[PDB]
C-alpha cells in the first residue's frame, strides 16, 4: 500500500513548494519519515542501484570520495550495488564497503567532448539497464562523480521516476530557465511551457523508467548530432526537455544537491549531498 499520506507531511517545512501540478511530492528536510519508509521497504528485500561515470582525470580526483561518501549516507540500510563505468580501471581505487554494499566494474570507451562523455552514458546506461541492472535492483540511480554524499539520502527519495531541482535555478522561474530555445533542437522548450529546471547530476526511478529517460535522451543527442546543433547544457537540456513531456513523480529538493558555492540560505537546512571542488 503506502500512501503519501504515510511519510510527506508538507505542513512541516516552510512554504517551499511541497507540490506540484500534477501532485507529485518535492522532499524536503522535515517532510519525510525515513523511519516508517525503512521498515516498509525493508520488508520488500528492496535492492537500490547507482550508476556512476569516472573518465581521465575525474577518477584520479572525485571517484574516492563519491564511493566512500556513498558508501556512508547511500540508502544506508539497504541492499546497495554501485555500477562503475570506468575509461582505465587499472586505477580507480578500491575503497573499502560496509554492510549491504557491493559493486562491479565496468571498461567504458572514452572519446573526450559532451558528445561522447555525455552521449554515449545515457546509450550505455541503458544498454545497462536492459542487460543486466532490470534485474538486480528495483530503483535506479544515475549520478555525476563530482559530487559528495554529506548525509542520509535516504529512501524518501525513491520513485518511479525522481528528479532533481537544479540548486541555482528553483528559486527562478520558467522563463530564466536555461532550456534550449532553439527551436532546431530535439530539447526544446517554448518560452510559455515549463514547470522546473532539473539537474542532470542525478535522476532515477524504476529501472525501466530510467531505461525510458537515457533513451528518449540519447535518440534525441543523436538527432542534433545528425543536425549540427548541439544543445547548450547537452545531456541537462533533453532531460528537462524529457521531464517536461513525462512530469517525474517525485523531486528531490536542493538540499539533495547542494552548491555551497551559493552559501547556505535557511530554505537549505540539512544537505544530503553537495557539489565537488
Amino acid at each position: 500500500k503506502l500512501k503519501l499520506s504515510d511519510w510527506f507531511n508538507p505542513f512541516k517545512r516552510p512554504e517551499v513548494v511541497t507540490m506540484t501540478k500534477w501532485k507529485a511530492p518535492v522532499v524536503w528536510e522535515g517532510t519525510y519519515n525515513r523511519a516508517v519508509l525503512d521498515n516498509y521497504y525493508a520488508k520488500q528485500k528492496i535492492t537500490v542501484g547507482l550508476t556512476v561515470f569516472a573518465v581521465g582525470r575525474y577518477i584520479e580526483h572525485y571517484l574516492e570520495e563519491f564511493l566512500t561518501s556513498a558508501n556512508k549516507h547511500f540508502m544506508v540500510g539497504h541492499p546497495v550495488i554501485f555500477y562503475i563505468m570506468v575509461d582505465d580501471v587499472s586505477r580507480m581505487p578500491l575503497i573499502e564497503l560496509g554492510p549491504l554494499r557491493s559493486f562491479k566494474v565496468f571498461k567504458i570507451k572514452p572519446e573526450k567532448r559532451w558528445q561522447d562523455i555525455s552521449m554515449m552514458r545515457m546509450k550505455t546506461i541503458g544498454e545497462h539497464i536492459v542487460a543486466h541492472i532490470q534485474h538486480e535492483v528495483d530503483f535506479l540511480f544515475c549520478m555525476d562523480v563530482d559530487q559528495v554524499f554529506q548525509d542520509k539520502f535516504g529512501v524518501e527519495t525513491l520513485g518511479e521516476s525522481v528528479a532533481q531541482l537544479q540548486a541555482w535555478w528553483y528559486k527562478a522561474d520558467p522563463n530564466d530557465f536555461t532550456y534550449e530555445r532553439r527551436k532546431e533542437s530535439a530539447a526544446y522548450i517554448p518560452f510559455g511551457e515549463g514547470d522546473f529546471y532539473y539537474h542532470a547530476a542525478i535522476f532515477g526511478g524504476t529501472p525501466t523508467q530510467v531505461l525510458n529517460i537515457t533513451q528518449e535522451c540519447f535518440k534525441g543527442i543523436l538527432k542534433d548530432k545528425k543536425n549540427d546543433i548541439e544543445a547548450q547544457w547537452h545531456d541537462e537540456s533533453h532531460l528537462n526537455k524529457y521531464f517536461l513531456l513525462n512530469k517525474p513523480t517525485k523531486i528531490l529538493s536542493p538540499e539533495y544537491c547542494w552548491d555551497y558555492h551559493i552559501g547556505l540560505p535557511a530554505d537549505i537546512k540539512l544537505v544530503k549531498m553537495s557539489w565537488q571542488t
